[PDB]
């Protein structure tokens, strides 16, 4: 049970995670966080944890906001890199899963410096 950060930093979290999770492809229309919302389980995808040492998705992003673990937007900011680094990790350059990840990561720099 950490100390809550002040309001208008949680608040500021949910709204650039929000936004992030909202994003759609800017010729598709394909929400790009679907895939990384929430894990497969262990039983589900015993590769995946085999393979990636932190395994994240945006449930446990969000979770940390609540819970009041990230203590600034550079905390969110080094999951978020983690989730799509993850991504990186376990699919393929040139696989839709891999490229949507990177602009993933676009999408939280260029939202984040939106809301600063
Ligand atoms: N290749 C993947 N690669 N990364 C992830 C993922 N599901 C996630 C759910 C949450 C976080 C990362 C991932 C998948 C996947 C996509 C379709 C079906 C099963 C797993």
């Amino acid at each position: 049970k950490l100390s809550p950060n002040p309001p208008n930093l949680t608040k500021k979290m949910k709204k650039i995670v929000d936004a992030v999770i909202k994003y759609k492809d800017s010729s598709s229309g394909r929400q790009l966080s679907e895939v990384f919302i929430q894990l497969p389980s262990r039983k589900e995808l015993p590769e995946y944890y085999e393979l990636i040492r932190k395994p994240v998705d945006f449930k446990k992003i969000k979770e940390r906001i609540r819970n009041h673990k990230y203590r600034s937007l550079n905390d969110l900011e080094k999951d978020v890199m983690l989730l799509c680094q993850n991504a990186q990790t376990f699919n393929l350059e040139g696989s839709l899963i891999y490229e949507d990840s990177i602009v993933l990561q676009s999408v939280f720099t260029s939202v984040r410096q939106k809301i600063e």
